[PDB]
């Protein structure tokens, strides 16, 4: 379905850039999965960008409909994370902004899996 894994603008795993996406129509949201790089181990981690903090919002279709942030607050990680929304409004415009990543000492690492948007 989607094409590339991230945008690279130019610096290490876009840090701090704005992953906005444009609407063709209205299409109805529900969850969101994301997983952060490969997911090796830890100390990995501290080798490797994480994306750490991430402001997303959903807007259009009535004004502002939908806005939250998201944290890793730190902690064992493998699997790609879920972040559960109200589930009942189809719109899309879509904002995601990262503020700061962690460390990130290899600038520019592997591409994550992807991140999963619907139901």
């Amino acid at each position: 379905s989607m094409s590339t894994v991230w945008e690279e603008n130019s610096p290490g795993g876009g840090v701090g850039e704005v992953l906005s996406y444009k609407f063709a129509s209205p299409m109805h949201i529900g969850r969101i999965l994301i997983v952060n790089g490969d997911t090796s181990s830890k100390e990995n981690y501290y080798k490797k960008n994480r994306i750490a903090k991430a402001d997303v919002k959903y807007y259009n279709g009535n004004k502002l409909v939908l806005f939250q942030k998201i944290e890793l607050g730190d902690t064992y990680t493998k699997k790609p994370h879920h972040i559960e929304i109200d589930k009942k409004l189809d719109v899309d415009r879509i904002d995601i902004e990262v503020t700061e990543v962690h460390q990130g000492q290899n600038k520019d690492i592997l591409a994550l899996s992807e991140v999963t948007f619907g139901n």
